[PDB]
């Protein structure tokens, strides 16, 4: 089931609270090179999709087995399997580096278990999750995390603190 | 007409020998990837620059002008538009985000190439050949145009002239 890493800095924050603040920090991103983001290995598919903010040093990384349709029907659909979302700050590496990595990784969500097929187009969950983050709207990631936590134990939710989810077996603290 | 910039390092080199050496250095089925697409500035598929790093070494180049790339549209996988410059060297930095590509060490820059190729010509256009050739480290299409451009200025000048010699002529300038 879902597993979570967090920086001690965020020990007392609720996930809903952390994800709202992370997204306002990242902001909203005409599409061009500064703005498309990147796939590993790419160009339009890979095990990792990563995007830097145009506004701040915030950065994120979506991992699993992902496919972007670009202009093919249904256009501008991200689909595939999404296993991880890693949020933080200052993106590094890429296709010729062997993977994207965050220099300062604040929080990660792993074993999401999300899978959307091409046929749902842009209404697919994987699409609505990653596109949300690109756009400064983590609400779709929030909604999805909330369901994973609830199925583990009906007491846990995006309004649990990270530390409470550590007590629950789900989260695991790291330095800062 | 054509103008060259070169690092005093290559003052003694012929244009042909330097392009032979850069190509050897850049290097030579291979699945198309983030590691060999290069990129456009602003991009993603159009800009005032295209640039690529070799996967084998630090070698890299920047094609400058007003460039368009068809990708999957027709004619498929065609670079067209205007190509004014090719810069060759080491250590590609920058991007759309940094407001431009650059080379931390630019060795040679060929400018005022006056190359202009329409969409219709597809992959048979001179812009496409020059640049695709360079995407695999092959400077022969580039070399061919630079030679014809050197000569139009004066027949005594050519790809076999040293950069020093193209300076003395008035075509080249030391960086
Ligand atoms: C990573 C490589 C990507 C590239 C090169 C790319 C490129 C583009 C470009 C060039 C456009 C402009 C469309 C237009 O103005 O006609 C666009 C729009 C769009 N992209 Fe991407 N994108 C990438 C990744 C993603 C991802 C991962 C998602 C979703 C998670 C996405 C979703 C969209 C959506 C929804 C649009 C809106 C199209 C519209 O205006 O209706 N893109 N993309
Ligand atoms: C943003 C940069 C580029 C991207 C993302 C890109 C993407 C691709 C991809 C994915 C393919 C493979 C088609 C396939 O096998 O499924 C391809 C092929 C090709 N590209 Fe590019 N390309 C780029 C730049 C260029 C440039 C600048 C040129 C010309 C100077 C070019 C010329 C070609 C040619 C001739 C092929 C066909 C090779 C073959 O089918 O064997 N590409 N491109």
């Amino acid at each position: 089931s879902i597993s979570i890493s967090y920086s001690t800095t965020y020990s007392g924050w609720t996930v809903a609270d952390y994800l709202a603040d992370w997204s306002a920090y990242f902001g909203d991103v005409v599409v061009d090179g500064s703005n498309t983001g990147g796939f590993n290995p790419g160009p339009f598919d890979g095990s990792q999709y990563a995007l830097k903010s145009t506004a701040s040093d915030a950065a994120f990384i979506a991992g699993g087995d992902l496919h972007y349709t670009l202009f093919s029907n249904p256009s501008h659909t991200l689909w595939g399997k999404l296993d991880s979302i890693a949020l933080g700050d200052t993106l590094t590496g890429g296709a010729s580096s062997g993977g994207y990595a965050l220099d300062s990784q604040e929080v990660s969500f792993s074993n999401l278990g999300l899978d959307s097929p091409i046929a749902q187009g842009r209404d697919g969950t994987v699409h609505k999750v990653v596109y949300g983050l690109m756009s400064g709207d983590s609400s779709a990631l929030q909604g999805q995390i909330d369901a994973l936590l609830k199925a583990v134990d009906p007491s846990l939710s995006i309004n649990s603190t990270f530390d409470q989810l550590a007590a629950a077996g789900v989260a695991h603290a790291t330095p800062a």
